[PDB]
């Protein structure tokens, strides 16, 4: 199980999983038609991740459908990094602030991604970190809302891995040369953030479902 | 100052500010349960300003973390004094709701069952009081410090010492569980187990501002203007 992996298989494994950047093919037909291509290669990436295949297909029809815009929305601020002012949807759709306003409640929800994607900028975030962050979102995502014995098992798993991954990230700033109280200052800099992205999330889907 | 307060005084500071627990005053259950809100909100003010660095900010900083975290602060209490009570929700001491009495208000029954969850959560977790009072003061100052307006040098300085005193308080949250013997790997677990949970409580908060607008003074105008007090009492 995943349970037995060490911090280095951890993170050689959720690399290995990592989809591909897809390219875009009026905004709003553009970035949906992106998402729902992107969303057929997180289906293939969650089986990857250590421990989500041992939960129920219920279940992890569950933790999809509750973290796919949180994990689709991390993925874009991760490759936006490098890009201070645009985010970049594809290679071929680096968008900026004004680009945004075309659509309207776009914006708002633009700006949000633009910060976070500043943020992260700021801490130096590497991409052992993100693979890490993105596997908790989707475990952690829909967790809290799967009273059954069969959900305490479930809970349980989830709850374990989650631990491991937390041990991961631990692992990767000690070897980044981080003294132990900068290690749990960042690790609560890193999991502060991910409130954030829920945030944008339930934004985005207002926004979606709005229409 | 706040910066140089140690871990125990932390603690002290955050328990010596927490609010007083409301009675539902007295029927329509939004009607009740916004009632109490409100009041609530009076006092939150109070609490936030006795939060070590609040009251180091602008006043508009102030306003603006409050207006971005006011439901989670009332929902992170609520789920705090329902711990005891498994299956229902103390949102105070004379109203003290069940499941299926959320089910008399449409849209109300889905936020029920996430508060419980939480509930249950930290009752599983046998979350400590000196944690609680952490976590809602982490969640006063991180909620809206991603959404700050400008980036002048002010606000610079200001998101600077939002994270300074936010990493104190991660520091104060490590010193109690070291204090409670758990090993460093069982300290780093509890703070990230913690801190996801935060991310349940936006969602809630979210879903709960949905609901509260589909039952409609600016609320930054009412925070402001509690906030902006003189100086002649
Ligand atoms: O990889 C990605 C990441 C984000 C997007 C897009 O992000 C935004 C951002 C702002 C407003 C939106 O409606 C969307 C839509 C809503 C669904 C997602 C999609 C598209 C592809
Ligand atoms: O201390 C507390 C905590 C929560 C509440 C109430 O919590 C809920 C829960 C479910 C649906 C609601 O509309 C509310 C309303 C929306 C505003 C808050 C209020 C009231 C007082």
């Amino acid at each position: 199980l995943a349970l037995s992996l060490t911090a280095d298989q951890m993170v050689s494994a959720l690399l290995d999983a990592e989809p591909p950047i897809l390219y875009s093919e009026s905004m709003m037909g553009l970035l949906t038609n992106l998402a729902d291509r992107e969303l057929v290669h997180m289906i293939n990436w969650a089986k990857r991740v250590p421990g989500f295949v041992d939960l129920t297909l219920h279940d992890q029809v569950h933790l999809l459908e509750s973290a796919w815009l949180e994990i689709l929305m991390i993925g874009l601020v991760w490759r936006s990094m490098e890009h201070p002012g645009k985010l970049l949807f594809a290679p071929n759709l680096l968008l900026d602030r004004n680009q945004g306003k075309s659509v309207e409640g776009m914006v708002e929800i633009f700006d949000m991604l633009l910060a976070t994607s500043s943020r992260f900028r700021m801490m130096n975030l590497q991409g052992e970190e993100f693979v890490c962050l993105k596997s908790i979102i989707l475990l952690n995502s829909g967790v809290y809302t799967f009273s059954t014995l069969k959900s305490l098992e479930e809970k349980d798993h989830i709850h374990r891995v989650l631990d491991k991954i937390t041990d991961t990230l631990i692992h990767l700033m000690a070897k980044a040369g981080l003294t132990l109280q900068q290690q749990h200052q960042r690790l609560a800099q890193l999991l502060l953030i991910l409130s954030h992205i829920r945030h944008m999330s339930n934004k985005g889907m207002e926004h979606l479902y709005s229409m």
